[PDB]
């Protein structure tokens, strides 16, 4: 039977960028408390994701709206993960499937329900991002099938696991 997992005491311990100013949150978020393995569809290939982690857009002045942001694509201090290994098939165009182990996040439809348009993305908004060191890896992904080309997935030599 799998253990429980460890809980950070900063809820944004995960973030790349710490300027993320977590009580400009709104509405108040409901964290994720579990630690499974998470996914980001991302166009963005793994020499930079490794190096930077994934920073977010705009940490200062983006919106930091958790119903807003979901709805209408702006810049925001947030970046999106999935729980859904498959998701990325529902991806037009995003060339990676990155796989995430990191604590935290907010978990979007237990923060503003589960009956809005994207409900079913499953989502789970990193505010701050994520630090290179919680990316496991990707496995790129062949448009025409949405498939994992998984002979061409890597690991993330940064990731260092935590539970």
């Amino acid at each position: 039977a799998a253990p429980a997992c460890p809980r950070f005491d900063d809820p944004v311990h995960a973030a790349a960028d710490p300027r993320v100013d977590v009580e400009r949150i709104t509405p108040d978020p409901v964290w994720r408390t579990t630690c499974g393995t998470l996914y980001r569809s991302d166009s963005r290939g793994p020499a930079v994701v490794f190096e930077q982690g994934f920073l977010p857009k705009d940490v200062i002045d983006g919106q930091y709206d958790i119903e807003s942001y979901v709805l209408v694509a702006q810049p925001s201090p947030y970046v999106s993960t999935t729980y859904d290994h498959d998701l990325y098939k529902t991806w037009y165009k995003s060339g990676y499937n990155y796989y995430i182990d990191a604590p935290g996040g907010v978990d979007v439809n237990k923060t503003i329900g589960d009956r809005h348009k994207w409900a079913d993305q499953v989502e789970v908004a990193f505010p701050g991002g994520i630090r290179t060191e919680f990316v496991i890896g990707v496995c790129p992904v062949d448009k025409k099938t949405r498939t994992e080309k998984m002979s061409e997935c890597v690991g993330n030599p940064h990731y260092e696991p935590w539970h």
